[PDB]
C-alpha cells in the first residue's frame, strides 16, 4: 500500500481541514495518498477506523487527538500521534500549547485586561489542558484571579443553537481567551447578537491561526500553530517508522507565535 | 469490505464537511464505514483516488463534482455521483440548482434590487452553471440587465489574500447573489474591510445553507440544500447498486428553499 490513514476529529473545524490539506501535500512528496477518517472525538469511532485501516493494510496511520491506548498495542502498522499521547512507543507531535497559553495571557494582560475569562476546551484534549495551564500560570504570576467556562466538545454545528448561561455577563470581562479559533468565532457571534463591540467592550484572543479568524470581522488575534512544520514533521517521522529507520521515540513540539489582529487593542 | 469511498472536492468548504458527516451517519445505518478522499476539484487527483479505491476493493464510491468520464467506464465497483454527470449508466443526485438560482433572483428583485451582480462559480461545476442560468432567466423575465464575475475556484484559503479588481465599485450594486455560502463569506469580508453596511447598502444572498452563514454577521440569506435528504438518497441508491437491486438510472433532484436571514431586508 502507498496509502496512509489520517484520523481527523472533524474536518468541520477549519484547523483540521487545513492540516489535512497540508499533510496530503507532504505525503504526496513521499509517494503516498491519504484516506481521511472522521473520528469525531469518539473513542468507539476511533476504534472502528483503526480496525478498518488495519484490514485495508494502509502503510501507516496518523492518529489525531486520540482517546485510545489499549487498541494500539497490538496493531502492527506504523503510527504517529498528533497532540494526545497514546502509548510510550508512539511518537507524539504537537504545537507548544503550554507556552501558547502563557503568550495569550501575557498579551491580554499587556493590553490592560484584568477581569479575564478563559473558555477552555474538553479535558480529554491534552493540547487544551496545556493551554489552560499556561494561561493560569501566567495569571498566578500576576496574582490575578481568572474565571473559566469549560466546553465539552470542539465545534459542532449544533453549537450555533446553544446558549451560554448568563451570557449577559460576558461583556463584563476585559478579555477572553478561547481555546481555539472556531470556538472563538461562535463566542464572538453570540456577543455580536447582543450588540457587544469588540474590541471596545471586550477583547478576544483565540488559538490556531486557522482561516476562520481572518475570514470573520473584526479579524481575530490568535496564537499560530505552524501547520506546515507540523505536517512536514508528522510525515517525516511516519515515513521513518514505515521504513524502519532509527528515531528516538519522544515528543516533537513546534514553536507557536502571537498573531495580533483586530480583536485586541493596539 | 464494508467501506465506501466518498470523494470530497473541497474539504475546506463547510458544505462538504457537513455533507460528509451526514453521509457517514446514513452509511453507518446500512453497515458501512467511509473513507474520505480529497479531490480538490482536480481531475488528476480524482483519477488517482479512483485507482486507489479500486485497489482497496471498496464496496462503492460516491463521486462528487466529478471531472472524469471514461475513467469510470467498466471499473466494476458501484458508483453514484453528486452534481456532475459522469456516464449515462451512473445515477446523479443533486439539489434543484436551477430553481434555486431563480429563487435567489426573485428574492432580490422582490426586495427592490435593480442593479444586480451574480458572482458565479467555475464553469466545470454543473450545479453553479444551473444556478447562473436560473438567475439569468429570472432577470430576462423582468427585462433586467445583470452583471457577472466568474470565480475559477471554490473557496481556498488563499482567497483571503486575493482582491477583486474594482472592488471599490461593488458597493454600487443593490444586490449580489454569490454561488455559495463560503464564497459569500469572502465577499462580505471584502465589503466589510471597506466599511460597507449590509444590508443597508448592498443585499447579499448565498447558496447551500452551510454553517458559515449562521457564523456570518449579519447572518446570511441563502438557498437551502437539503443535506439530510441528499445524504439519505445517495446512500439508499448506492446500496441498491451494491446489492444489485432494480433502479432506473436517472437524475434525483432534491427540493431547495429560501432561508431569509439578515443580509437581505425583511
Ligand atoms: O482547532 C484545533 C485545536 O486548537 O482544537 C483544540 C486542540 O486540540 C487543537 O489543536
Ligand atoms: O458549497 C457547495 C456548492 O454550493 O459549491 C458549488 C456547488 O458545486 C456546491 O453545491
Ligand atoms: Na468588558
Ligand atoms: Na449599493
Amino acid at each position: 500500500s502507498k496509502t496512509i490513514g489520517l484520523m481527523v476529529p472533524n474536518i468541520s473545524n477549519p484547523f483540521f481541514n487545513q492540516m489535512a490539506s497540508v499533510i496530503e501535500e507532504y505525503a504526496k512528496n513521499k509517494g503516498y495518498t491519504l484516506f481521511l477518517c472522521n473520528t469525531d472525538d469518539d473513542k468507539e469511532k476511533e476504534k472502528t477506523y483503526l480496525e478498518v485501516l488495519q484490514s485495508h493494510r494502509v502503510a501507516g496511520i496518523i492518529a489525531s487527538r486520540s482517546q485510545c491506548e489499549d487498541e494500539y498495542a497490538n496493531i502492527d502498522i506504523p503510527v504517529v500521534a498528533f497532540e494526545n499521547h497514546i502509548l510510550d512507543n508512539i511518537i507524539t507531535i504537537s504545537s507548544d500549547n503550554y507556552n501558547g497559553g502563557r503568550m495569550a495571557f501575557d498579551h491580554l494582560y499587556e493590553k490592560g485586561c484584568r477581569k479575564i475569562l478563559h473558555i477552555k476546551g474538553p479535558e480529554v484534549f491534552e493540547a487544551t489542558e496545556l493551554r489552560y495551564k499556561g494561561f493560569l500560570d501566567g495569571a498566578r504570576a500576576k496574582d490575578l484571579e481568572i474565571d473559566f467556562i469549560e466546553f465539552q466538545h470542539d465545534f459542532q454545528v449544533k453549537m450555533l443553537e446553544e446558549d451560554i448561561n448568563s451570557m449577559k455577563d460576558i461583556v463584563n470581562y476585559d478579555g477572553i481567551f478561547v481555546f481555539n479559533d472556531i470556538a472563538a468565532a461562535t463566542v464572538m457571534r453570540a456577543l455580536k447578537k447582543r450588540g457587544v463591540s469588540i474590541p471596545q467592550e471586550v477583547q478576544i484572543i483565540g488559538f490556531d491561526n486557522s482561516f476562520i479568524g481572518e475570514l470573520l470581522y473584526p479579524s481575530l488575534t490568535t496564537i499560530n500553530q505552524p501547520i506546515e512544520a507540523l505536517a512536514y514533521t508528522i510525515i517525516e517521522l511516519l515515513i521513518k517508522i514505515i521504513n524502519g529507520e532509527g528515531v528516538l521515540i519522544e515528543d516533537y513540539i513546534m514553536e507557536v507565535k502571537l498573531i495580533e489582529r483586530e480583536t485586541t487593542i493596539s
